[PDB]
């Protein structure tokens, strides 16, 4: 069995010009490949922490309603090795988003695409913050492909 790929789609509105995607695809050796492709960032208030948060973005697009970080193993915001960070603290482990546009690829060995895992991130959300913590934009983590099953194509 292999678990399905996920995506978070950020859209531009009157609240934020940030738009683009963060894709999560199963990779080699027990890791998930993360692909960040964002533009429209308000650079001078960055760099921009971003994290997996615990609740969905509601229809209102209120990023506060995503509540706190996904942290099933009670990690710490400051850490000296990647595994000591919260599972959801992508920026702490891999770097803050920065610039007006940001494109990067990396592996994360703590998030999970397997819905039976305590580290599963499906159905959660991602929030992008200004450096001072203000929530700028957010997106739900949803399935990437439309068609699944061992007898299907997409
Ligand atoms: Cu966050």
């Amino acid at each position: 069995m292999v678990s399905p790929s996920l995506i978070a789609k950020f859209e531009k509105t009157s609240k934020s010009n940030i738009e683009g995607t963060i894709k999560f695809t199963p990779a080699n050796n027990g890791t998930v490949s993360v692909s960040v492709d964002l533009k429209g960032l308000p650079s001078d208030i960055g760099p921009f922490p971003y994290h997996v948060h615990e609740k969905p973005v509601p229809a209102s697009k209120n990023c506060s309603a995503t509540e706190n970080h996904f942290n099933p193993y009670n990690g710490t915001v400051r850490a000296a090795t990647p595994a000591a960070h919260q599972v959801g603290d992508l920026a702490g482990k891999h770097g803050n988003i920065m610039g007006e546009s940001y494109k990067t690829e990396y592996d994360d060995s703590y998030i999970s695409l397997n819905e039976k895992s305590r580290s599963y991130i499906g159905g959660l959300s991602i929030v992008i913050h200004a450096n001072n913590g203000t929530r700028l934009n957010c997106a739900n983590i949803t399935l990437l492909d439309e068609g699944h099953g061992n007898a299907n194509t997409t």
